[PDB]
């Protein structure tokens, strides 16, 4: 029994989901999937930006193995030989399907997909936004539209409703073949463009506004100035903090976008059920990184903060699997770089060298004692590399000279009962033991005596 695999890969989604205890998000379909599988409460990405995270997941290698830490370098523009998920699965007789945003750069492994539906550009459906963009074009400006939109339109008026349609159609086409399918939903990546009915699930005035406070004694480059959001029309670019109203509009759009994607997940799951595929298809729900919607008064991703590195991850084994677990959580420390070797083991394949490990054991036995650490990186240009570790309770981050490995700053954040911490405890005499333990874990992954970090990003 080799199962099929269906992966919902959601862009820019932190665990803002009912099943993860969100008191705000309305996510009935994803919550139902969690009642049918194992929910990982301590899952972490290897860099909190799209391109490195996704190529790391799709190759089972960490960003610091690939040397790619920014957004302008397709995997295959540097590393043509490392074996990826679609390559390995296609060679092993599976149909391989990419819908929506899977690799950040759609050219990567394009020929390794037997069925390929490109990620699509953003759509603004409100005539006012269409007119803004028209006035840009008749002004010579390439500039973004607004950061969100709430048009009173059918689901297929934005790209994720279309992705769901392609997934439903392709499941019908491939129903008697072994397949692995990635359905890459793009929201809630900016702009937060989703139909009105999903906005109408929320009142912007109900959202709590996060405190406009940076962590005390943070490293100076711990957080960005959220250039990504500043690029959208209507976002002031000259202020530390956004106002309450705009903050609420953005929080509202992120939530509306999540509920929109939740409905699209439901459509694909309904087709999987109607086609009789649930009996032999494992379903994975995952994200490329976390996100900030006003936390620390900041926005977007692009850090080693807990809120940016922690992601949802739900795995539901096919319904014919005798050992399947449903409706249980796992606190095992797991990584997105583990997904590829997990799939290798699940589908009985011989896989390539990997920087992760299979978590199939924990999918079947969620309380199995598991790993001591999960690690990530984040580059601040070519000269500075942040490297971070969590044990599930504390996060420890060193910002190093990327050549010499010297520490430029260090951070220690407690995360026992919150994804946020407002106090860097590094150097605090009360936390010497925690700092030493976390530093040892970090240094095992990131030695100081093996030379510079690899650097392979290109223009
Ligand atoms: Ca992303």
């Amino acid at each position: 029994s080799q199962p099929n695999v269906l992966v919902f890969y959601v862009d820019d989604l932190r665990a803002e989901l009912g099943c993860y205890g969100s008191k705000t998000a309305i996510t009935p379909n994803i919550d139902k999937l969690a009642t049918e599988g194992v929910q990982f409460n301590k899952a972490y990405v290897q860099q909190a930006i799209c391109a490195p995270s996704r190529m790391s997941t799709l190759t089972g290698l960490r960003p610091e193995t690939l040397g790619i830490y920014s957004i302008f370098t397709p995997l295959r523009s540097v590393h043509k030989d490392v074996v990826s998920v679609p390559q390995l699965f296609k060679e092993n007789g599976y149909k391989t399907v990419s819908i929506g945003k899977v690799y950040h750069h759609g050219t990567d492994d394009k020929n390794q997909w037997t069925n390929y539906f490109t990620k699509e550009p953003n759509t603004y459906n409100k005539p006012e936004n269409i007119a803004l963009l028209e006035q840009f074009k008749k002004e010579g400006k390439k500039a973004n539209g607004p950061a969100f939109e709430n048009a009173d339109v059918a689901d297929e008026a934005y790209k994720d409703g279309r992705a769901a349609k392609y997934a439903v159609e392709t499941l019908k086409k491939l129903k008697n073949d072994k397949f692995i399918m990635f359905v890459g939903f793009s929201k809630p990546h900016l702009p937060f463009n989703a139909p009105k009915k999903y906005w109408d699930l929320y009142d912007k005035n109900n959202f709590e506004i996060p405190e406009r406070k940076k962590p005390e004694n943070m490293y100076r480059l711990a957080l960005t100035n959220w250039g990504e959001l500043k690029g959208y029309h209507g976002i002031p670019n000259d202020v530390e903090y956004l106002d309450d109203n705009l903050t609420r509009d953005l929080i509202h759009g992120y939530h509306a976008s999540i509920s929109y994607v939740d409905a699209q997940v439901g459509k694909v799951m309904e087709a999987l059920e109607a086609l009789g595929l649930r009996k032999n298809t494992t379903v994975i729900f995952m994200s490329d990184h976390g996100y900030k919607i006003g936390e620390y008064g900041a926005w977007c991703k692009h850090s080693n903060e807990e809120i940016d590195v922690r992601v949802p991850l739900i795995v539901s084994r096919e319904t014919s699997y005798k050992g399947r677990v449903a409706g249980k959580t796992s606190d095992a420390l797991v990584e997105n770089v583990d997904i590829f070797p997990t799939l290798v083991e699940l589908c009985g394949l011989e896989g390539p060298k990997t920087d992760g490990k299979s978590i199939l054991q924990v999918i079947d036995r969620p309380n199995t004692p598991w790993d001591q650490v999960a690690t990530a990186v984040y580059a601040r240009g070519k000269n500075i590399m942040g490297c971070t570790a969590t044990d599930g309770e504390w996060r420890y981050t060193e910002w190093r000279d990327a050549k010499t490995q010297d520490i430029l700053g260090a951070e220690l954040y407690e995360h026992k009962n919150s994804l946020l911490s407002f106090k860097n405890l590094s150097g605090n005499t009360k936390y010497k033991k925690e700092e030493a333990r976390m530093k040892g874990l970090l240094e095992t992954q990131f030695p100081r005596n093996q030379g510079p970090f690899l650097q392979h990003d290109t223009p």
